[PDB]
């Protein structure tokens, strides 16, 4: 379908673009065009409107935080994350296209494993226990907030999983 193609092309990585402007800028473009926001290291204010992204020095701005709320990001769009070195915070909220496979894909990016400190996943209806468990690879994670994830059926086992795998993790659960 047309809408399927559209979502796919919103997400697809253009490697030429990564070459031309660097990973952080290319990923900023992906996020904003898909209804997400980013905040750079060194900045208080967030980037929220695509057309207002900095023109700036080549590859100077580095993503520190991502807030994807009511966003169409999914699956291979996360390949934009591969070259990002400094991402510390990610919120996924009302991301209706995200699945366990998205979280798996994220969890396997070594660059994110090294940097990630805080994650929030809220009202993403497809996400299950499998996808949450994958996040244990984010070995430096200090805070994880899960809310309104109807696919997460075994919260107690998640609590115990993280207790051993990430003993210093602050886990906040707003789950039925
Ligand atoms: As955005 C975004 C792009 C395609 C389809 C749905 C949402
Ligand atoms: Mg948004």
């Amino acid at each position: 379908s047309f809408w399927e193609w559209l979502n796919a092309v919103f997400n697809k990585v253009d490697h030429d673009r990564i070459r031309d402007v660097g990973p952080d800028r290319a990923a900023s473009e992906w996020l904003l065009r898909c209804g997400a926001m980013v905040r750079y290291h060194g900045q208080q204010r967030w980037q929220k409107d695509y057309n207002h992204l900095p023109t700036g020095p080549l590859d100077k701005y580095k993503i520190q935080a991502i807030d994807a709320t009511d966003s169409c990001i999914m699956s291979i769009g996360f390949d934009h994350m591969e070259g990002l070195q400094y991402v510390e915070k990610i919120r996924l909220c009302k991301c209706h296209y995200i699945e366990d496979g998205c979280l798996e894909r994220l969890s396997q990016l070594e660059n994110l494993q090294k940097s990630m400190l805080e994650m929030e996943i809220i009202s993403c209806g497809n996400v299950t226990d499998k996808g949450i468990i994958a996040l244990h690879h984010f070995r430096n994670l200090k805070y994880l907030f899960l809310s309104d994830l109807p696919g997460v059926k075994e919260k107690e086992k998640i609590v115990q999983a993280f207790k051993t795998s990430l003993p210093s993790l602050e886990l906040k659960l707003d789950l039925k």
